[PDB]
């Protein structure tokens, strides 16, 4: 059966398959006395060249568009968000930079979910370990970081998948490495770390309409090397040192630009780990105590119960490893007197972890970034 559609007016004649091939989303969920116009069709008052590229993009999926530059990039991952479409039916793993153990690097290595294997993707400009990272609007952001240049960057580089190409967004206000980076409610925040001489509390948050780090309200405690999630409107900051390693852990009502205490300490003070949550539910991963031992215990916080409770730990103590949430959480090397290129899956299923595919360089300080597109 075949559709004519009108988008911004122009005439689109294809197949309701084609349309619908991707379920709940809103080309799909379209298809009520919607609009139409004076010839009877459906009638979209949306942009007439975005909707061209991805209606060619479902007449073959195995084809992805590629934007002819930064702004229609952009444009086309909102304009896909808008119609609920994806342009891959999987994640894109991303990890990035670190330090090798005499080497700062800038390479990248995208998991190859087909081939099982890790491979090399395209390289940022700057070497660097140590930094913050987030994603927003499915571009990978990397910021401050220490090279051999620098102890402490300023620098932020964007990944743009579809036309893979990084460029170079906006400085940090104050350069730092060992600073937490979160997305939260569309804004980056960049949290904490050390600038070179101090540990230090403060809070940036990147703004895309302004295109730019402002400060915004500090931590009460100065935090290098802490842990952070983001979820309900919340950023949960945990563990780190101030010169001694913490269990206490802040929490940021990005609401009302306040920072407040959260009640339940870490059982194991910690740096150099990793958060992350599911539901509502957060969990803590290696890192380093307060007692200089390489870690590879988990914690859990139950909402339920109010408090933190060990699970099976990691099957390797690790510290500054990169590592993400998928739909399932990633981590990826880390070092523990040697320099790792392990990978580990953790299922909250089961509660225990899976061995992955192994990194192609080896590397500690690195950053795994996750795009959906």
């Amino acid at each position: 059966t075949m559709i004519d559609i009108n988008v911004g007016g122009a005439i689109f004649e294809t197949s309701r398959h084609t349309l619908t091939q991707q379920k709940d989303s809103f080309i799909e969920k379209l298809l009520h006395h919607v609009t139409r116009d004076k010839q009877g069709r459906i009638f979209l008052d949306r942009d007439s060249e975005l909707f061209r590229i991805i209606l060619n993009f479902l007449r073959n999926p195995l084809t992805i568009p590629i934007p002819k530059d930064l702004s229609e990039s952009e444009a086309l991952l909102k304009e896909a968000e808008f119609y609920g479409i994806k342009f891959l039916p999987f994640p894109l793993v991303f990890c990035i930079g670190g330090f090798d153990g005499v080497e700062y690097l800038n390479s990248m290595e995208l998991l190859d979910i087909s081939q099982q294997c890790w491979r090399m993707c395209t390289p940022m400009s700057t070497k660097k370990a140590y930094f913050g990272s987030a994603v927003l609007n499915n571009f990978l952001y990397v910021f401050g970081g220490n090279n051999y240049d620098y102890k402490a960057l300023f620098e932020t580089e964007v990944y743009d998948r579809l036309r893979d190409v990084w460029y170079v967004s906006s400085n940090l206000n104050i350069p730092r490495r060992n600073n937490c980076g979160v997305t939260s409610n569309g804004r980056i925040y960049c949290i904490g770390g050390y600038d070179g001489s101090s540990i230090i509390p403060n809070v940036e948050a990147y703004d895309h309409r302004m295109k730019a780090w402002v400060e915004v309200a500090p931590l009460n405690t100065p935090r290098s090397s802490a842990m952070c999630v983001a979820f309900d409107n919340k950023i949960y900051v945990i563990g780190g040192t101030n010169g001694e390693r913490l269990n206490s852990i802040e929490v940021y009502e990005e609401k009302m630009n306040k920072w407040e205490q959260f009640p339940y300490a870490l059982l194991e003070a910690r740096s150099s780990g990793a958060a992350f949550n599911y539901l509502n539910q957060i969990y803590v991963v290696g890192g380093i105590d307060n007692e200089h031992n390489i870690l590879d215990s988990v914690e859990q916080y139950q909402p339920f119960n109010k408090r933190w409770q060990f699970l099976n730990g990691v099957p390797e103590k690790k510290m500054n490893f990169g590592a993400a949430t998928l739909s399932s959480y990633i981590i990826t090397g880390g070092e523990n007197g040697e320099v790792l290129n392990s990978c580990h899956f953790f299922s909250p299923d089961t509660n225990e972890w899976q061995l992955g595919p192994s990194l192609l360089v080896p590397r500690f300080g690195h950053s795994v970034l996750i795009a959906n597109i």
